[PDB]
């Protein structure tokens, strides 16, 4: 799909998002335009082997099961296609996990660097919300 500025963002809040386990959600919209800049269709493979999948950008060889991911560990237990679509409703069970191993946001490769130290509340804001 095409998620403009004010229409993907949005959902976020609809998913509990909003300041959960730690990070506040306003400090979350920016990293979004970073991995896969809105679509919820763009993925590439990585060059140590796993691809990657969504505007989420994850691989299966730590995560999910996309079959070319052995000595992965599957922690999703679900198809990688299975968040790729337009809609995206159970997408964040695993992205609500990937915080929980006390690593943070130490997989999100572009905010640690695009979003980490940015007015990123000047990311979120103006939409309403
Ligand atoms: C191309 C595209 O679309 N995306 C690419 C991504 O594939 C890639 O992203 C990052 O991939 C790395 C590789 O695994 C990954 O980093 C490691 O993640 C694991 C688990 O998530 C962490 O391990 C835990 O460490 C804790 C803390 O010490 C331990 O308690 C625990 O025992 C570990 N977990 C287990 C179960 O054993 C690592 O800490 C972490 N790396 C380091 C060095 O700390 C990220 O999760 C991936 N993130 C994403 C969003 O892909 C990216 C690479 O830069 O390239 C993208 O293009």
């Amino acid at each position: 799909k095409v998620f403009g500025r004010c229409e993907l963002a949005a959902a976020m809040k609809r998913h509990g998002l909003d300041n959960y386990r730690g990070y506040s959600l306003g400090n979350w919209v920016c990293a979004a335009k970073f991995e896969s800049n809105f679509n919820t269709q763009a993925t590439n493979r990585n060059t140590d082997g796993s691809t990657d999948y969504g505007i989420l950008q994850i691989n299966s060889r730590w995560w999910c099961n996309d079959g070319r991911t052995p000595g992965s560990r599957n922690l999703c237990n679900i198809p990688c296609s299975a968040l790729l679509s337009s809609d995206i409703t159970a997408s964040v069970n695993c992205a609500k996990k990937i915080v929980s191993d006390g690593n943070g946001m130490n997989a999100w490769v572009a905010w640690r660097n695009r979003c980490k130290g940015t007015d990123v509340q000047a990311w979120i804001r103006g939409c309403r919300l």
